């Protein structure tokens, strides 16, 4: 442990092993000084155009947190093709992490010359959370990812985070959280820093497709044993009274067929099409959203619950607010166009769930007698019945990974609505700060606080390796299957690849769901 | 020098079965001032050459 010897080295590599894989992956970071090294309270209020829903309060500090939650930080494209392909899911096991070869930057402006000089004896404080006493941030979709591209350089974010409110006001229950009262290890250059963590159980991702339907299980070639009711009023004539009919459901009645099984759950959405030219002439994309309502304010309920985007022959249809919605290389921040964002699309689980477009189903709704007609009602949120099975949704390559279930007393299935592992101990916080270096003082005696100071940056490296278990392949289907493929033509430049200026860029979101299962 | 490599075409264009490879992703050896590099290679059989 020197100044002149490297303390890493690059670890970039994945191998396969059966059931096992493991995937390593290095970038190389950059650490500025955040706020001045102050705590500063942040807030929003009702005042001036903004709305209730909208609302907040907080604090920002000046560390720097880590996050690689989300698949393309681990996987090459190749290896996310030899994965959806062969297996029927995976899960993660165990994790790794390392930060090495720490440099210490200082920098002075005098006139335009802007010159960069080492400093050899400035330290950094890295600490990780394990025992879960902070805020956790992850998991909430948010920037500042390791690059997909390995050759890339990344500035690591800000670490803040919000407490109770009442308008732009705190009340007596709010949290302040210092920062430095945990305990660190300060790195000078030539040290290192490491931890191991371990997951818990979870089930199996569902990476596969059904061949096969709820309402389509039965043999199709012989009668049932039991009846229903098929008819009221006769058929002789315009002379007719009431009766009671019964018939045996077969291959021509199978919707009238009895049935074990139910369909998942229902929480009906706006339907949008990609037409500009089939939609209302109107502004209706906040009023006419899927809300849900949570002490006085309005959260959009975003993406929903995991149902299926569109039925057969309607590939133009999309719910306005329950999809995951990816943006393309070069997309602007406000109002993008429709070239420019990559819609995705979860037909794949329509074997079982309803389409976020339509109804759940029609059930009674009076007593119908001798002079009152009957009457039906339209059902558009159904909760939880008994025997209802269900789909989770699907996990993509730029998706995120895992979130933190919310310490309560009761939940019900926990499983992300973003896609994902549900983890109650997820991955601990990493946070990094630059540790401050006064400016000269003065000579008689001060009581202030001392708020002069140097101006200095940090840099290294950082290697993360995780290791996942697999489930192979095991069916027996005759006919070929469905593969994920590339395309056969030419074209102007490679795919998954790089431009003619140095830029890289993903065409389009590749999904999981390709293999069959029957049900 | 410089390390550059070609691949199949079509005139100025590429095709389905061209490749590209980058090269960060092989396993490398980090180096600073003070350090060193080496490694050991071994020829198989091959004919004499016919120097007369």
């Amino acid at each position: 442990d020197g100044v002149g010897s490297s303390s890493g080295n690059w670890h970039c590599d994945s191998t396969w092993l059966g059931d096992r894989v493991i995937t390593t992956s290095t970038r190389t970071w950059a650490l500025p000084t955040y706020n001045n090294h102050l705590y500063k309270q942040i807030s929003n209020g009702t005042s001036g155009g903004a709305t209730n829903d909208n609302t907040y309060f907080g604090y920002s500090t000046p560390w720097g947190y880590f996050d690689f939650n989300r698949f393309h930080c681990h996987f090459s494209p190749r290896d996310w093709q030899r994965l959806i392909n062969n297996n029927w899911g995976f899960r993660p096991k165990r994790l790794s992490f390392k930060l090495f070869n720490i440099q210490v930057k200082e920098v002075t402006q005098n006139e335009g010359t802007k010159t960069i000089a080492n400093n050899l004896t400035s330290t950094i404080q890295v600490f990780t959370d394990s025992e879960y006493q902070l805020p956790y941030v992850l998991g909430s979709a948010h920037q500042g990812c390791l690059p997909p591209f390995p050759a890339d350089v990344f500035m690591i974010p800000q670490y803040g985070y919000l407490t109770l409110n009442n308008g732009s006001q705190a009340v007596g229950r709010s949290s302040f959280y210092c920062l430095e009262y945990f305990p660190s290890q300060m790195l000078r250059t030539g040290n290192n820093f490491q931890f191991t963590y371990t997951f818990e159980d979870v089930p199996f991702h569902s990476s596969y497709a059904h061949s096969q339907s709820l309402d389509r299980l039965m043999n199709p070639l012989i009668d049932q044993y039991l009846y229903y009711l098929s008819r009221t009023q006769t058929t002789g004539g315009t002379a007719n009274t009431q009766t009671l009919g019964f018939s045996q459901g077969g291959p021509n009645t199978m919707a009238n067929q009895a049935k074990n099984w139910l369909p998942g759950p229902c929480y009906r959405q706006q339907r949008v099409s990609t037409t500009t030219g089939q939609n209302n002439n109107s502004n209706f994309a906040w009023t006419a959203g899927t809300k849900y309502h949570l002490n006085g304010r309005n959260s959009l309920a975003n993406p929903g619950i995991a149902m299926a985007t569109h039925k057969d022959d309607e590939e133009r249809f999309f719910p306005s607010n329950g999809i995951l919605i990816f943006g393309k290389q070069n997309a602007a921040r406000d109002n993008a166009d429709y070239s420019d964002v990559m819609l995705t699309s979860e037909e794949e689980i329509k074997t079982t769930n309803p389409v976020a477009t339509e109804e759940y189903g029609i059930v009674a709704d009076n007593l119908q007698q001798q002079n009152t007609a009957p009457q039906i009602g339209t059902v558009n949120s159904q909760g939880a019945l008994p025997g209802m099975v269900w789909q989770n949704r699907d996990v993509y390559l730029q998706g995120p990974i895992w979130a933190k279930i919310p310490h309560t007393d009761g939940n019900f299935h926990p499983s992300p609505l973003m896609g994902g592992f549900g983890l109650k101990h997820p991955p601990p916080q990493i946070l990094i700060k630059n540790t401050p270096v006064p400016a000269d003082p003065p000579t008689t005696f001060n009581q202030s606080k001392l708020n002069s100071f140097i101006t200095q940056y940090s840099t290294g490296q950082v290697s993360v390796e995780i290791e996942w278990e697999l489930q192979k392949e095991n069916s027996k289907r005759w006919n070929p299957e469905i593969q994920y493929t590339s395309n056969y033509y030419k074209s102007t430049s490679v795919d998954f690849a790089v431009n003619t200026e140095g830029v890289y860029s993903e065409p389009r979101p590749i999904g999981t769901r390709y293999l069959t299962r029957n049900l």
